[PDB]
């Protein structure tokens, strides 16, 4: 029968910090992680800024010889995973290694490495493609490399559901544990899409904010002057653990994962429906899965991408699901500070939702100067709001009409 | 307790044919789908052959305009998916659309689109990148487009586990049904990694057969003269359905999906361990999941890639798991004929495993002229073998040491 699942470890690289505490300190201070991109020349591009990981030292985790063969999204995914496992205190042994698995996902994976090898191929030839091109670029290799470094022999897979990846990865990993396929999973996502093809491709879709002259103000979810998402890099990982397993070893438990929802919109390849019908269906699935009264929800970490259609669809969905209680909960978009980590967004935002529960505080939506028509909920504008949070919900929505909702609650 | 899951529809593109029955006729005749790759200058490449899909007409499925937005691997996955849904006879309605989902995956995703867009970026700059580059290249867009086209509102996701993708996709979709998260799932995988980038990337690792003079003899699993795998394109999709749901509408049931195993080797990024320990755990997990004794297995569709270390690891794993029964079962690699469809390998091989059950015939391992040291199992050399098959396994053992096993049983 279905077992309970708790969070015993977390790890992160974000535009606000090289770990969880430093990132969360930025979140509660209303700090922006967005700046002009330094790592490549973007003068020909319509967007020249984003959320970079600043000062990442891969040699805190991996030998230089190894790191040189891995795309940044793998390096970030391993860093976050190693943090989360260390934070959990779990010791991997012959007795438990078959019961510990990994599901770390990515929306796009090793696009920087694929781009650089494509340049080698076209300008020089196939003899100059790296021998490490495939295992250093394809999405399942965060799970793969992590399992080989720690000796994890449990379920080993990766999701790729665009901007929903981190949320799906955590939810499905929790189902693995619930149904008895594993006792422990490391789950989350990682992304580094800030190369020519990523910035150029989202640019060609006119999906990105073009506020080049004021990057910290670009990401402004539900603000009437928003003009698209801000592309950001990094990784989140959580250690999910069966409750009795965690109790037996005296684990520190941050929160319980009580609910997971998925739904497809079946609407449009990239656009969310205006009424947020798929998002509402997904949240309702998650709340029923958690055995909750919707009035129990205290805090929602929105998807909150700073796109015109996405932000207003999320208000519509929250009003449809929560009715008058929509006016009592707090909802914020931490993408106002971090930007959109794409396949890692749901992973870092699950961590922020768990820390909202630990610290009893709703993070702010910065830059919400002039809320748009109908955006009249408590969106925690400008400043962090201390408040009672027993139940927190993290939402994600992606290309393909793919929706995920996680429901966390305090554990006693 | 758990619901039963049956297969009611199948769909395929392969190097042998543009549907299931044409592909299967090739399989049972021992035909090769491997040939020199056309309409590419492969002069500088060390491998110039593979398994292409021949004569695919996307306008049987999509308008030319929708087809122009999507990478070939998405086109292939939608073709297999539409075939599978047609073959199932399922009628999607407002009463069931929330109970029908999709999990179609890919190992490497949109290499052809990445190449074409890199050509534009490098030559002309980012403003020549296609607006549809991102949504038309990301791996979850088979699930996305299929859900939008057919109005499917159930779980919508995509796995990417390299060469194990199609097996994991099918197994995890079966779990969704068994545990009541869906009543119907379309599951499988698709791949189009000819392109320069696949042939170049695998070639850089010297992972490919270089038998350019005799492409049809290149893929020779367990043969002492094998010299690596053959890269191939296509797609496989199955309609998985809860048993009572299938019976209530009078569905044609091909077979029952009774078991699913996963494991991680935790050994090496690309090579399996010599004794196939992870593959053995995975098959034992899949049999335990099915409540079957190893002695009940009749037929194994091997991963059987024609890499020296992979093929011998599988023999060791099968000897370990099956002991005194290891010679009684028949095990064949259909990759001897199809080549290696990477993320679609497990999907087309699940279909071939189901058809082995329907037709009571083990497909051949062609090219098995001189079995290597210790390769002394019933590997169905050269010619198909009619035999009793009640229980068929399909194995996939991919990069990152990620393993999958599906167990199918005759249904009556
Ligand atoms: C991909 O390159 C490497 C990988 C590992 N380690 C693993 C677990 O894969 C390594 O450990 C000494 C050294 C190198 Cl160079």
């Amino acid at each position: 029968s279905r077992r309970r699942v708790v969070i015993t470890g977390m790890g992160m690289l974000s535009p606000l910090g090289l770990d969880v505490p430093s990132s969360w300190e930025g979140i509660l201070a209303g700090r922006s992680g967005i700046a002009p991109i330094e790592h490549m020349d973007l003068s020909a591009y319509s967007t020249r800024f984003g959320g970079s990981v600043k000062g990442f030292n891969v040699e805190e985790y991996l030998s230089a010889k190894e790191a040189r063969k891995l795309d940044l999204f793998i390096q970030y995914g391993l860093a976050a995973s190693f943090q989360a496992v260390r934070d959990s205190g779990l010791e991997v042994t012959d007795a438990n290694r078959e019961r510990i698995g990994v599901s770390m996902g990515s929306g796009i994976g090793g696009l920087t490495n694929i781009e650089n090898n494509c340049r080698s191929l076209f300008e020089q030839g196939p003899r100059r493609i790296s021998p490490f091109f495939v295992p250093g670029s394809i999405i399942n290799m965060v799970s793969g490399f992590l399992s080989i470094h720690l000796g994890l022999q449990g379920p080993n897979y990766a999701l790729t559901t665009a901007q929903t990846t981190g949320t799906h990865s955590i939810g499905m990993a929790a189902r693995n544990i619930a149904y008895g396929e594993a006792d422990v999973m490391v789950a989350g996502g990682s992304e580094m899409a800030a190369c020519g093809l990523g910035l150029g491709g989202f640019g060609a879709a006119r999906a990105l904010s073009t506020r080049n002259d004021e990057p910290t103000r670009a990401s402004r979810p539900w603000d009437r002057d928003r003009d698209g998402f801000v592309l950001s890099d990094g990784s989140g990982a959580l250690v999910l653990e069966e409750l009795e397993h965690a109790r037996a070893r005296g684990a520190r438990i941050y929160a319980e994962l009580v609910g997971f929802g998925m739904s497809g919109d079946a609407f449009h390849m990239t656009a969310p429906p205006e009424d947020g019908a798929g998002a509402a269906r997904c949240m309702k699935n998650a709340l029923r899965d958690a055995g909750l009264d919707p009035r129990q929800v205290d805090y929602i970490n929105a998807h909150g991408t700073s796109t015109p259609a996405g932000d207003i669809a999320e208000i519509a969905a929250v009003k449809s699901v929560f009715g008058e209680h929509a006016h009592a909960l707090s909802m914020s978009s931490t993408k106002s500070m971090t930007g959109h980590l794409l396949g890692a967004a749901g992973a870092v935002e699950a961590i922020f939702s768990v820390l909202a529960l630990r610290d009893q505080v709703a993070p702010p939506t910065i830059n919400l100067d002039n809320p748009d028509e109908g955006c009249d909920l408590d969106l925690v504008a400008h400043e962090a709001k201390p408040r009672k949070i027993d139940v927190a919900l993290s939402n994600s929505f992606g290309f393909g009409g793919t929706n995920g909702t996680l429901v966390f609650r305090r554990f006693a």
